[PDB]
């Protein structure tokens, strides 16, 4: 399996590029930047909203847990390439506790609401907004050779009276390289793809598009999260319990792959449940047939029968929004 | 039905946008233009090299057969609104016979090479490439609310040393709005769509679309024309017997309309035949999986179900052409 665009990007372009294992990182001043409170966290961090001293503006800074050379200069490097693309949160500096030396990036800030007091408010015409402001910072960093591996609302965010939206946390993120072999531990469990499940390791950015149709299923239908998993093994029952077993099947022979037996067992067989058997009374002002085409090309288990991301900001579902761009 | 982009293009302009036939053509000066050569013709009109007296610059003169004001008034309007669009015939100029009043339109020159010779020569690449030319101009003349309801090879102008192409004959344009019932009776028969074969009369852009993928099916499997039926009925009887009844019939019940008796018949009943059944030693080196996806995305019996030409120009079949641009 080979990505069907953006294929050679990483080839092309010169080594350093993408041979983040060679960068030497330049810290910037610890005491430029101060912290005035905490407003997230996270396995691998604690975010809080800081003060730039120099200029008195706004910013939020992400204090790392301990972590390996390999893995900090990975995201480093990549939020380094991407800054000042279409919606990706930007990096403004790097910077270390000499006694210690944890580091801690800084980011612009973004006065976010937590998808779950905010979608609940979310007209049909705020949806087809803020999830074409999405796309462009997928279409933009596939373009530039590099899968996010973790797309989720969590990892959006959203100043609604703004209207701004920024992709944050790159933590996973990786160079697209054709035929290398990947890990299948990545991106967060109720978006995790089918080839993360079923151990196909040669995936490629494709991987994002089914997270965002899992994401995008959630705020129109109002069921989050949408495929609802206890574990891995379960989470690809589920998903299989709504997409059907049939293509779950023709899936498996074409990329030569067998289930695990216990995996088998618990599977099962199951019929297709079409989409509109999800609607209902609290999300009848979402569900449209627009809607419920462009969801229908996202959520396939062949990745390489996904919308791009490219592909998929041209959907008429989207086109009021384009109208007004 | 309605279509479903660009369908308030026509509503949201003035009035004289779209109102032809309140136009007052102001003709130009008939001596202005000498005949050189004879190059084409058809049902409608003979065309010639000329040349501009003024600067000695080559041109093309089309001058019309007996028509009705109300006819040519469209096809001036329509082109004057689109002059200048990517990969659009410009129109230079409108003049007349003193003594008849026959009507001659000007437009710039164009070395074409007549597609029976010239297709044969084309690459693999050359197919993608001047395909993805093509669509720029049908994507740009929906936006500006027209349908060009006539696409098909003879109406595709090359100049393959220079690779430069023009959309020509807008002679069966016309504006699109909302609900109107049109006259069915439009394009050439090989490259008609299922719903001017059917009498569905409030068809859209969507139309062009097919046609395209019947021009394109052309080209990859080296079969031309390649739907190739004697009269209406037998047209739509060639369809069918590629693409299956089923969904035919899914179709016609969709759009609640009942074939003539005498149509039902010679019809019948056929399974699909899959694209690759076409594919052979002398076309071999230009269908791939890419161009079989691509086609079998254009030619649908439902328009609302083929891709846009926005959404065309995204596909994956074209990312070579996209990235040297
Ligand atoms: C939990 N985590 C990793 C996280 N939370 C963030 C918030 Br809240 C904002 Br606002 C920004 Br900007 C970024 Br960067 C964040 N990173
Ligand atoms: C037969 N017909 C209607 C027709 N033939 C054309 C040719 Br040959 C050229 Br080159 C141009 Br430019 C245009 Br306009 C043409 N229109
Ligand atoms: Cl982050
Ligand atoms: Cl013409």
């Amino acid at each position: 399996s080979k990505a069907r665009v953006y294929a050679d990007v990483n080839v092309l372009r010169p080594k350093e590029y993408w041979d983040y294992e060679a960068l030497t990182v330049q810290w910037g001043e610890q005491d430029d930047y101060e912290v005035v409170r905490k407003v997230g966290r996270g396995k691998y961090s604690e975010v809080f909203e800081g003060i730039n001293v120099n200029n008195n503006e706004k910013c939020i800074i992400k204090i790392l847990k301990p972590v390996k050379k390999k893995k900090i200069k990975r995201e480093i490097k990549i939020l380094q390439n991407l800054c000042g693309g279409p919606n990706i949160v930007k990096l403004l500096d790097i910077v270390r506790d000499q006694h210690s030396k944890t580091p801690s990036l800084i980011f612009e800030y973004v006065n976010n609401t937590d998808f779950k007091v905010l979608y609940p408010t979310l007209t049909d015409y705020d949806i087809r907004y803020y999830i074409y402001e999405l796309l462009k910072a997928l279409d933009y960093c596939h373009s530039q050779g590099i899968m996010h591996r973790d797309v989720k609302p969590h990892n959006v965010m959203i100043d609604h009276e703004l209207r701004k939206l920024r992709l944050i946390d790159w933590g996973l993120a990786e160079f697209y390289h054709p035929g290398k072999e990947y890990n299948v531990r990545v991106a967060s469990r109720y978006f995790k793809g089918p080839e993360l499940l079923v151990d196909l390791q040669d995936y490629d950015y494709s991987l994002d598009m089914w997270s965002l149709g899992c994401m995008f299923a959630g705020m129109i239908f109002r069921k989050e999260p949408f495929f609802y998993g206890h574990d891995n093994h379960d989470q690809l029952v589920k998903i299989a319990k709504v997409l059907g077993t049939d293509g779950l099947n023709v899936y498996l022979n074409k990329y030569r792959i067998e289930l695990d037996p216990q995996l088998e067992a618990l599977v099962g067989r199951h019929s297709r449940k079409p989409w509109l058997k999800f609607m209902n009374a609290d999300n009848q002002h979402l569900v449209s047939p627009e809607a419920i085409d462009f969801l229908d090309k996202l959520l396939r288990y062949d990745h390489q029968e996904r919308l791009t991301a490219l592909e998929a900001m041209t959907h008429p579902y989207f086109q009021q929004v384009r109208a007004a761009e």
